[PDB]
């Protein structure tokens, strides 16, 4: 069988250190390595990270599951798709690691986000919760018009980890279950932009009057809301050529979805859903950083001065972009 052999070569396979795979690195790039050897990364981020030993996964069942995450993303999706997760699941490890993050957090929180990191797009279908919802999708029915992808997000994650051979969470008592697919499923929700802008201020205002708690339940949550969305935006802090690559995958997308729009909804899509607007990419790009990204990595910032590189990667990126606008 294709499948088994795939699985056995994996779980065979020497996992090379994090060193090596140069997984710390803020401005790591996953762009010269194979599938095989973004699935090792993976296997090394759960290891280095405690995951492994003390939550008792068995290198097999980890293997397996990492696999079925990794097959769940589609292969005809520009943006959305195995290598999206992955780099978002890496920023993670590296904000948890040279961002000094995983000493404000328990192992729990840390099992929980990475999983999250990693399935937060699962099954993407290569368009945005509007369209899904002015297109009667079933998707925006089964989950009320409410972060409908994100849902769907954790239906799959969650489908994953309870499917035969791929459960990593079988360690875990029954109460510690529980608790961790709460954390993941408010990690995968928070991914939701609509949901960021929403909560975003009441984060930044903490963080201005030195009240900022993560003793506090709804604060923690808060924290963890916002970690993910700076996982999830990371490529516009990635150096130059990184961060044009993949912006020019985002308007693939963007770009395919505007034009469904205008041919069966018979509606001018929005500037950066419209195809018109390819040579004004780069102001686009400039308006999301001042928009969304500058104050999220400000902030983080000021939650862990280790995290400045983020902030640093963003604001380059913002002089690059603004320099082909002018
Ligand atoms: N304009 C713009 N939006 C982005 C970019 N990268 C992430 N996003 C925004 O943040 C969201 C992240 O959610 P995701 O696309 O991963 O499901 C995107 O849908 C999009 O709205 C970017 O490079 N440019
Ligand atoms: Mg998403
Ligand atoms: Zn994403």
């Amino acid at each position: 069988e294709e499948e088994t052999r795939e699985l056995q070569s994996l779980a065979a396979a020497v996992v090379p250190s994090a060193q090596t795979l140069k997984i710390t690195d803020f401005s790591f790039s996953d762009f010269e390595l194979s599938d095989l050897e973004t699935a090792l990364c993976t296997i090394r981020m759960f290891t280095d990270l405690n995951l492994v030993q003390n939550f008792q996964m068995k290198h097999e069942v980890l293997c397996r599951w990492i696999l079925s995450v990794k097959k769940n993303y589609r292969k005809n999706v520009a943006y959305h798709n195995w290598r999206h997760a992955f780099n978002t699941a890496q920023c993670m490890f590296a904000a948890l690691k040279a961002g000094k993050i995983q000493n404000k957090l328990t192992d729990l929180e840390i099992l929980a986000l990475l999983i999250a990191a990693l399935s937060h797009d699962l099954d993407h279908p290569g368009v945005s919760n509007q369209f899904l919802i002015n297109t009667n999708s079933e998707l925006a029915l089964m989950y009320n018009d409410e972060s409908v992808l994100e849902h769907h997000h954790f239906d799959q994650c969650l489908m994953i980890l309870n499917s035969p051979g791929n459960q990593i969470l079988s360690g875990l008592s029954i109460e510690e279950y529980k608790t961790t697919l709460k954390i993941i499923k408010q990690a995968i929700l928070a991914t939701d932009l609509a949901l960021y802008i929403k909560r975003r201020g009441e984060f930044f205002e903490l963080i201005r009057k030195n009240q900022f708690n993560l003793e506090d339940p709804h604060q923690k949550e808060l924290f963890l809301a916002m970690l993910m969305t700076a996982c999830d935006l990371s490529a516009i802090t990635k150096p130059w050529p990184i961060q044009q690559r993949i912006a020019e995958l985002v308007a693939t997308e963007f770009f395919d979805q505007g034009d469904r729009e205008r041919k069966e909804l018979n509606i001018e899509p929005t500037d950066l859903m419209n195809r018109e607007k390819k040579n004004k990419i780069p102001s686009m790009q400039v308006g999301f950083i001042d928009a969304i990204c500058l104050q999220l990595y400000e902030a983080l910032t000021h939650v862990s001065e280790d995290c400045f590189p983020l902030l640093d990667g963003c604001r380059k990126n913002r002089q690059k972009w603004q320099a082909l606008a002018e």
